[PDB]
Protein backbone atom coordinates (compact mmCIF):
# COMPACT_ATOMS: atom_id res chain seq x y z
CA UNK A 1 0.00 0.00 0.00
CA UNK A 2 2.81 2.36 1.01
CA UNK A 3 5.89 2.77 -1.66
CA UNK A 4 9.40 3.77 -0.12
CA UNK A 5 12.31 3.18 -2.60
CA UNK A 6 14.78 1.23 -0.53
CA UNK A 7 17.61 3.17 -0.91
CA UNK A 8 18.74 7.06 -1.23
CA UNK A 9 22.34 8.92 -1.02
CA UNK A 10 23.28 12.78 -0.99
CA UNK A 11 25.94 14.62 -0.17
CA UNK A 12 26.30 16.85 2.67
CA UNK A 13 25.30 20.14 2.80
CA UNK A 14 22.62 19.07 -0.09
CA UNK A 15 18.88 18.83 -0.03
CA UNK A 16 16.99 15.44 -0.79
CA UNK A 17 13.51 14.39 -1.49
CA UNK A 18 12.05 11.09 -0.20
CA UNK A 19 9.15 9.76 -1.22
CA UNK A 20 6.16 7.57 0.07
CA UNK A 21 3.99 6.62 -3.24
CA UNK A 22 0.18 5.69 -1.95
CA UNK A 23 -0.35 2.58 -4.36
CA UNK A 24 -2.99 3.38 -5.67
CA UNK A 25 -6.68 2.83 -5.05
CA UNK A 26 -6.96 4.92 -2.63
CA UNK A 27 -6.38 9.29 -2.49
CA UNK A 28 -3.47 10.80 -0.75
CA UNK A 29 -5.54 13.78 -1.07
CA UNK A 30 -7.57 12.75 1.94
CA UNK A 31 -4.45 11.09 4.73
CA UNK A 32 -2.12 12.80 6.50
CA UNK A 33 1.52 11.62 5.74
CA UNK A 34 3.38 10.59 8.71
CA UNK A 35 7.09 10.48 8.95
CA UNK A 36 9.64 8.44 11.54
CA UNK A 37 13.23 8.67 11.94
CA UNK A 38 14.98 5.19 12.53
CA UNK A 39 18.64 4.97 14.31
CA UNK A 40 20.18 1.26 14.30
CA UNK A 41 19.45 0.31 18.56
CA UNK A 42 17.16 3.39 18.85
CA UNK A 43 13.30 3.64 18.47
CA UNK A 44 11.47 5.56 15.46
CA UNK A 45 11.28 9.50 16.40
CA UNK A 46 8.45 10.81 15.06
CA UNK A 47 9.62 13.79 12.15
CA UNK A 48 6.18 15.83 10.94
CA UNK A 49 2.68 15.13 10.09
CA UNK A 50 1.74 16.34 6.81
CA UNK A 51 -1.71 16.90 5.08
CA UNK A 52 -1.68 19.86 3.41
CA UNK A 53 0.50 23.14 3.52
CA UNK A 54 -2.20 24.81 6.23
CA UNK A 55 -2.88 21.49 8.42
CA UNK A 56 0.42 19.74 9.59
CA UNK A 57 2.29 19.10 13.03
CA UNK A 58 5.86 19.36 13.21
CA UNK A 59 8.06 16.81 15.21
CA UNK A 60 8.98 18.02 19.03
CA UNK A 61 12.32 19.42 18.58
CA UNK A 62 12.69 18.40 14.77
CA UNK A 63 14.27 21.68 12.95
CA UNK A 64 12.42 23.21 9.64
CA UNK A 65 14.94 21.70 7.46
CA UNK A 66 12.63 18.44 7.79
CA UNK A 67 9.53 19.41 5.73
CA UNK A 68 6.68 17.87 4.32
CA UNK A 69 4.71 18.24 0.77
CA UNK A 70 2.51 16.00 -1.32
CA UNK A 71 2.09 15.35 -4.95
CA UNK A 72 -1.72 14.36 -5.09
CA UNK A 73 -2.25 13.83 -8.82
CA UNK A 74 0.69 10.91 -8.46
CA UNK A 75 -0.50 9.89 -5.44
CA UNK A 76 2.69 10.66 -3.38
CA UNK A 77 3.69 12.09 -0.20
CA UNK A 78 7.39 13.95 0.38
CA UNK A 79 9.80 13.97 3.40
CA UNK A 80 12.69 17.01 2.32
CA UNK A 81 15.11 17.34 4.06
CA UNK A 82 17.42 20.40 3.15
CA UNK A 83 21.28 21.13 4.67
CA UNK A 84 21.95 17.33 5.07
CA UNK A 85 24.08 16.77 7.93
CA UNK A 86 25.89 13.33 9.34
CA UNK A 87 23.38 12.47 11.90
CA UNK A 88 20.20 12.35 9.40
CA UNK A 89 22.41 9.23 7.71
CA UNK A 90 19.09 6.56 8.89
CA UNK A 91 16.38 4.96 7.83
CA UNK A 92 12.96 6.75 6.98
CA UNK A 93 9.51 5.31 6.95
CA UNK A 94 6.51 6.94 5.86
CA UNK A 95 3.22 5.94 7.49
CA UNK A 96 -0.59 6.11 7.00
CA UNK A 97 -3.91 6.21 8.85
CA UNK A 98 -5.08 7.40 12.57
CA UNK A 99 -4.95 4.49 14.92
CA UNK A 100 -7.32 2.36 14.32
CA UNK A 101 -3.86 1.67 11.98
CA UNK A 102 -1.22 3.18 11.35
CA UNK A 103 0.46 1.24 8.31
CA UNK A 104 4.07 2.00 7.58
CA UNK A 105 5.74 1.90 3.99
CA UNK A 106 9.13 -0.34 3.73
CA UNK A 107 11.25 2.73 4.93
CA UNK A 108 14.41 4.55 2.96
CA UNK A 109 18.16 3.92 3.58
CA UNK A 110 19.20 7.24 3.68
CA UNK A 111 23.01 7.35 3.14
CA UNK A 112 24.87 10.84 3.91
CA UNK A 113 28.08 11.04 1.88
CA UNK A 114 31.00 13.05 2.49
CA UNK A 115 31.20 13.86 -1.33
CA UNK A 116 28.82 14.64 -3.76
Amino acid sequence: VLHQPPAMSSALGTTIRLTCTLRNDHDIGVYSVYWYQQRPGHPPRFLLRYFSQSDKSQGPQVPPRFSGSKDVARNRGYLSISELQPEDEAMYYCAMGARSTHVFGSGTQLTVLSAA
